[PDB]
């Protein structure tokens, strides 16, 4: 029963998945004065020429880009990465007004969104299985500012019409995502977890140092979408991001 809100949202979530808590929770602060350049980090590889998408679902917290995870089509590897890690999905969290929306923070800035793209690592199988493992899941994160629209990002902004509501979904083939990427593959990372129930402590979060730019009319319409279900009240797809978490016992390396 959880979501966003006042009554179900990130305060919440601690009573029903405990590990909201623990030593390795995301989001996280970058604070870009205290992160470290790692010259052991090698360059990301994000080899996506070979990516086949299939599906796009509003799932009444954001909506998913699914992919076909059946073998290694779009893989992301090296960085802090040991073995090879399939996309199955990307989703974006977003704000009510552009001077929010995105889970990290740097510098305590915080963006109009952040896109996240979920990668398993293949040595577990499955993506079930991998999500049980310290390094089972690889999250690319890419901050969202407004500006310039990102025409890669159209494709998926003019689909939205069709799944307005929570269990929706439309046929999503042939979506290119390193239409998605900024220039540069500079990055932070450090060892976190989901950032949604089950808020599993799974993930090498790679986040992306240069932003993405946005148009205030692609933001606009990801804020037309819906938390509930059709014939059900309105209550808008916004605000779907859960707050910076204590840092803890880890340090955040730079690859630059
Ligand atoms: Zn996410």
């Amino acid at each position: 029963h959880w979501g966003y809100g006042k009554h179900n949202g990130p305060e919440h979530w601690h009573k029903d998945f405990p590990i909201a808590k623990g030593e390795r929770q995301s989001p996280v602060d970058i604070d870009t004065h205290t992160a470290k350049y790692d010259p052991s980090l090698k360059p990301l590889s994000v080899s996506y020429d070979q990516a086949t998408s299939l599906r796009i679902l509003n799932n009444g917290h954001a909506f998913n880009v699914e992919f076909d995870d059946s073998q290694d089509k779009a893989v992301l590897k090296g960085g802090p990465l040991d073995g090879t890690y399939r996309l199955i999905q990307f989703h974006f969290h977003w704000g009510s007004l552009d001077g929010q929306g995105s889970e990290h923070t740097v510098d305590k800035k915080k963006y109009a969104a952040e896109l996240h793209l979920v990668h398993w690592n293949t040595k577990y199988g499955d993506f079930g299985k991998a999500v049980q493992q310290p390094d089972g899941l690889a999250v690319l994160g890419i901050f969202l500012k407004v500006g310039s629209a990102k025409p890669g990002l159209q494709k998926v902004v003019d689909v939205l019409d069709s799944i307005k509501t929570k269990g929706k979904s439309a046929d999503f083939t042939n979506f290119d995502p390193r239409g998605l990427l900024p220039e540069s593959l500079d990055y932070w990372t450090y060892p976190g977890s989901l950032t949604t129930p089950p808020l599993l402590e799974c993930v090498t979060w790679i986040v992306l140092k240069e932003p993405i730019s946005v148009s205030s009319e692609q933001v606009l319409k990801f804020r037309k979408l819906n938390f509930n279900g059709e014939g059900e009240p309105e209550e808008l797809m916004v605000d779907n991001w859960r707050p910076a978490q204590p840092l803890k016992n880890r340090q955040i390396k730079a690859s630059f």
